[PDB]
């Protein structure tokens, strides 16, 4: 109906690029793969094309585009993420690993053509040399409970904090603080929503040709925590 | 692509038919909708055919059809629900209301013609008379964490055991604990899943027009937690 929601009716090709600095360990990430927003499912696949990931696939899964989630029908006035394209819009987050380091993601967003676009740059600083980060000691699987998107009334977008837990080998859990801020980039009308939350099954596997050092992502996403309508 | 998969590829009419008995407050329901599994999307509109509905309209919710689940494509194998159609599966549960009674729940889940009919008996034992539930002091809404599910061998069957957390009008929480055994009806092959759960998000509204004690049930849900296929 809207003209951002327009773009999203069919199966949008996903393009993901990361450049990264974790103490120094630089590396990058490239992501193909397609997003279907009214079934609210990603299919990617994404390549460290600088040879070994410094850190654990899991803790990228959140920084590799929420435009791709399925709102409910009475729930569309509240969907921020699409009515920022085809512009798009600028996400930050300070991902904070309990005990151990911090991420900064700044990504944009965004239609290059017929492609939907997440662009990143991520710095890691203060990581233990061997804390489950830098010494690889994560499960390789990913779970969140509910995402809590609000409106930043100030600067006409949303944000949204939420906490990963992540499965540790000797059985602990290593929480990841993320604090998330996404504004458009563009100075187009944009939607900005009563409180509701994103919720997102995820699915991590291996190409078993593949050589290089990758993650087959499959996820899938549902807005609720909104009755208003119906 | 399987029998009782192929039952479910488009929308199909549900009804919900459940006689209750609470301390001896007789009452029924009945529901009317569709359910399309390829979407995980369930709407549903419930009327106590017998006046004032004597328990909470949430503390229903989980009693009112499992086969209406989205299992993504590489889980297909684990889905026991649509499998046992069309002769279906008998649903039992307890429900324990901590601090307050306990509901017991025999249905069947089967087709009759072209559709598919959850048929309930309900016994509620050992309400107080004045706790949250004969009360009605719980908030008209409803929330769930993953449910797991897993294959009984012994009763070719699954079974799952799970815990809601009803928000209370003081600001408090009253946990309804589920224990939940599912059997087919037929003696036809079934599939016994390996572990793995379903995401429910649950949208309770009223109809403005409608005098009868109702409930309108719009539910998203996405079966997840195996990766192996992909």
């Amino acid at each position: 109906m809207r003209k951002g929601e327009e773009l999203f009716t069919g199966v949008v090709p996903i393009l993901v690029e990361l450049d990264g600095d974790v103490n120094g360990h630089k590396f990058s990430v490239r992501g193909e793969g397609e997003g279907d927003a009214t079934n609210g499912k990603l299919t990617l696949k994404f390549i460290c094309t600088t040879g070994k990931l410094p850190v654990p696939w899991p803790t990228l899964v959140t920084t590799l585009v929420q435009c791709f989630s399925r709102y409910p029908d009475h729930m569309k006035r509240h969907d921020f993420f699409k009515s920022a394209m085809p512009e798009g819009y600028v996400q930050e987050r300070t991902i904070s690993f309990k005990d151990d380091g911090t991420y900064k993601t700044r990504a944009e967003v965004k239609f290059e053509g017929d492609t939907l676009v997440n662009r990143i740059e991520l710095k890691g600083i203060d990581f233990k040399e061997d804390g489950n980060i830098l010494g690889h000691k994560l499960e390789y699987n990913f779970n969140s409970c509910n995402v809590y998107i609000t409106a930043d009334k100030q600067k006409n977008g949303i944000k949204a904090n939420f906490k990963i837990r992540h499965n540790v080998e000797d059985g602990s859990v290593q929480l990841a603080d993320h604090y998330q801020q996404n504004t458009p980039i563009g100075d187009g009308p944009v939607l900005l929503p009563d409180n509701h939350y994103l919720s997102t099954q995820s699915f991590l596997s291996k190409d078993p040709n593949e050589k290089r050092d990758h993650m087959v992502l499959l996820e899938f996403v549902t807005a609720a925590g909104i009755t208003h309508g119906m």
